[PDB]
């Protein structure tokens, strides 16, 4: 229930206990994961480990403006991790811009606006990530990537606009920054967007509900969590980390 | 987190409260409605209010085995609400057998089998059943009928089979029962299936996680939250009812 959900501490405290308890899964690429199954929660910061890189979030923002499915598009030097998961051509599947922009994914914030547009109380305001054809496309051209972001559906209650996100799989270091930076962006888009049609509105920003699958942190951000575990930072650089996981 | 989740009896004290506060949204067809937003819980139980309906849940799951997108399929004489929200050839689009058995749909069930079977482990078990184009399929031919099952992620972690039920909206009362019912199926089967795959497996069903956008109760069903509210009974006939919303 939205008010009456985990916090981000909370969620850190599990994750910390998790790995104290060696609770290990292996991942699809061999390396040891630790994780929350069934993770819900109000993301009431926008981090759960790691620093802030605001500099990255503002260039995977305007690679999701461009709609590419193509990771080179990303401006800069692409990330290791998008060469490594693109297709022998570059392309992918998760650009979130593509997703909830592109045409040829069914107009998503275009018809989830108008949805709740029309009805404010709607239960039908959704943006619609993935795709039943994803069973087959993840993996066109040797590409590497299932959509994670399953769905994202959005309640306006009491004037606030709630997100409830739906997702397959994050990544608590990286992922879950970069996702709730996307998420709180297209939030804002669509408050002001409403607000904007009928100023009788006056709709803010309410909560985003992280709902993930498996929320879980890999082998080599364990420092991090074990850093907090006995510190409560939330970051510490690499090189300066002393413990068992370096 | 699946370990630290609402049961069931904490949906009906949520669902009980918001009806003493008179926090009422008005549905789309006019009549009020009370809401849990977010929900998440584990359905430790079959139902949450209402009498136990196993011939219809028998019923509806041979119209899924059938995968017909026509409710006149339903065996016997069709619910009324599905001739309702029915096209004006009688046809739907929330036919969940469909959704995971048809290749139409691109084979959810047995790709997630086949995920599983080959990697336990994965986090792209998954069945998928809404999709992008739902934005314009949910009234076609005059349907209404918008998907409100998202996804079912499948998580195997000690040897336990766990179910994410990801939806966008669920009636408390008929829907609830009916879903879980069914996911439930889906859940033995998928565990069935597994098992006789390979016998070192050994797998068993964990737990079903529910996770809801808007889990509500029409207002024609107010005197069952009212009559638990007042007796801890989750079930009263409509004639034997006393109180304020006869
Ligand atoms: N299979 C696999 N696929 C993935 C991820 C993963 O984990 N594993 N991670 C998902 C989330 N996307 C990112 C995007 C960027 C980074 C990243 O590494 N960012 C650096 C910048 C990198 C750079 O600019 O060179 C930073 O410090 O912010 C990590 C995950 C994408 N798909
Ligand atoms: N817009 C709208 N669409 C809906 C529902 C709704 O709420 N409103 N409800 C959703 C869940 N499906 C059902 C299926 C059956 C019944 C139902 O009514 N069952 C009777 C049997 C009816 C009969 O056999 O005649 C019983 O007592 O079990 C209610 C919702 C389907 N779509
Ligand atoms: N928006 C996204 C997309 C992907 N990932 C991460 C989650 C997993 O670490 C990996 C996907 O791997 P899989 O498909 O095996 O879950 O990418 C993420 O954190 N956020
Ligand atoms: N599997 C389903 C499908 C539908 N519904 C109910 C939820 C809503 O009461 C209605 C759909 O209406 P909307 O599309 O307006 O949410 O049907 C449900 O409970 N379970």
């Amino acid at each position: 229930m939205i008010s009456d959900s985990m916090t981000v501490e909370e969620i850190r405290l599990h994750l910390g206990l998790a790995l104290k308890e060696k609770d290990f899964v292996v991942d699809k690429t061999g390396v040891k994961t630790i994780e929350i199954i069934g993770a819900s929660f109000v993301a009431d910061e926008p981090f759960i480990f790691g620093a802030l890189n605001d500099e990255y979030i503002q260039r995977e923002l305007e690679w999701y403006k461009s709609k590419s499915l193509f990771v080179k598009d990303i401006p800069g030097e692409t990330p290791k991790i998008w060469q490594q998961v693109a297709s022998s051509k570059g392309e992918i599947n998760s650009n979130y811009g593509w997703a909830i922009w592109s045409e040829d994914n069914y107009a998503q914030y275009d018809m989830c606006l108008a949805e709740l547009g029309q009805n404010p109380d709607s239960r039908r305001g959704i943006m619609i990530y993935t795709r039943p054809s994803m069973q087959f496309d993840y993996n066109k051209d040797g590409m590497s990537d299932f959509m994670s972001t399953n769905t994202v559906q959005y309640l306006i209650r009491d004037k606030k606009i709630n997100a409830v996100v739906n997702m397959r799989s994050n990544d608590v270091v990286f992922g879950f920054r970069n996702n709730y930076a996307w998420q709180k962006y297209v939030l804002d888009k669509l408050v002001s967007d409403l607000n904007a049609g009928d100023s009788t509105r006056q709709y803010k920003a309410g909560s985003i509900i992280w709902n993930v699958g498996s929320l879980h942190v890999y082998s080599r951000h364990f420092y991090l969590v074990d850093h907090w575990w006995k510190t409560g930072e939330t970051h510490i650089s690499k090189k300066d980390y002393v413990g068992k996981y370096a």
